[PDB]
């Protein structure tokens, strides 16, 4: 899987230069993922983009996040990893039997206390913390979940992350459908050109769409 | 050009999520560019890098950086306007009628203050930094790598005593030959470094300082 020009390239990336950096434990779930999940394990962020994130957690000094979208928790992993001993995660997913494919690793590694996950769909989730008493506010957001909501997370998420935190939207790229379509893919298509649509004209963030994994989306919130 | 899986795709990244939010002094530079060096123009950082690189500038709380490669100041006017109002940087590049083609641009955009331009070859002004003992631990937050490929393994070993631990070494085009893939198995097993590889541009390798 792979939007460059060859998957030889996007080999050549993952052979030299992640494998060998890669926690034993985010290799344990890559396993453990394939192994029941099949073509769906590609439904977790790739090796490379896993990396990414995790620098651009500790360039941030981020301590405070929220994930949408767990999946088997690679990049569940990969957060907690980059955060510091004192980071907290809020991580949302409705399939708490995926999220227990992971979790024996995540708890090797060292980081289950880091992590509430929570057994929902986001919306109510993010409509209560808007609605709840104290103040939520976070670092970095990561929305990799059911695509139709993502304008509907965008508005919830930008009030609750911090001014000069981040929004990261994955799949923005779909691959390469924005611009073209594979026929078990059309019904996504939409949902993401949609949402390009809405993020670059937003006026309230700065935005770059990398084209690691299916295409990155980054939106530092400045108003 | 582009790695991506075709240039439709590629264009679609300009057209939606870059250039309507391009500075448009950036977009004169890149006009510019053409007009006096044609399909050399293709040397530039490309304009989602640009938009990246802003993008890892800000999120770093970057203030002072290093660029090794400068051509008509794509990527240097990207770095100036990411700085705060104080941020400073030093740009190295033996081609200075490259320069001046963007200068104009750089002016207009008010950043000038912000650039120190040597024309020279970046090792023997990278050397003299090293010699300064005075001003050794005036260190950069950010140091990119955009020049001669061949001499890239020479530049992290001066650019890792210059860049502040917990800063950012960036090489361009390391998913270009042989130098690059020499530099991408330097960089795989380098210590006192954690890296990511960006697979934007013609690939972009940060290399952040941890020893
Ligand atoms: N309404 C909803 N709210 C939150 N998550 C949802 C959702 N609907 C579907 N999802 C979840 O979105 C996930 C997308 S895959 C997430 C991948 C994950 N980031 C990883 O790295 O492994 C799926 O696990 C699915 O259960
Ligand atoms: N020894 C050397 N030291 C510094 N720069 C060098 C060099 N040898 C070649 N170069 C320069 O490396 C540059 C590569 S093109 C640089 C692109 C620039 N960052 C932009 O965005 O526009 C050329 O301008 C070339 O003059
Ligand atoms: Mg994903």
């Amino acid at each position: 899987k792979t939007i460059l020009q060859s998957e030889a390239l996007q080999k050549y990336i993952f052979d030299t230069n992640v494998y060998p950096r890669e926690h034993e434990q985010l290799k344990r779930i890559r396993d453990a993922t394939f192994k029941k999940y099949g073509y769906r394990a590609e439904l977790s962020v790739p090796p490379d983009e896993g990396l990414f994130l995790s620098m651009l957690l500790k360039l941030m000094n981020a301590k405070k996040t929220l994930e949408i979208g767990v999946f088997t928790g690679y990049s569940l992993l990969t957060t907690a990893l980059a955060l510091p001993h004192d980071g907290q995660i809020v991580a949302i997913d409705p399939n708490r039997e995926a999220f227990e494919v992971g979790l024996p690793f995540i708890q090797k590694a060292g980081v289950e206390h880091k992590i509430n996950f929570i057994e929902s769909d986001a919306i109510s989730v993010l409509n209560e913390m808007l609605s709840d008493k104290l103040k939520m506010e976070f670092d970095f957001v990561f929305v990799d979940a059911d695509k139709p909501n993502y304008i509907n997370y965008h508005e919830q998420a930008i009030k609750l992350v911090k001014v000069g935190g981040v929004i990261a939207y994955d799949n923005t790229l779909w691959y390469g459908s924005v611009v073209s379509v594979p026929e078990r893919l059309r019904a996504s298509q939409k949902p993401i050109i949609e949402l390009n649509k809405y993020l670059a004209s937003d006026p309230r963030i700065e935005i770059t769409q990398i084209s690691i994994g299916d295409g990155v989306t980054l939106c530092r919130r400045i108003l």
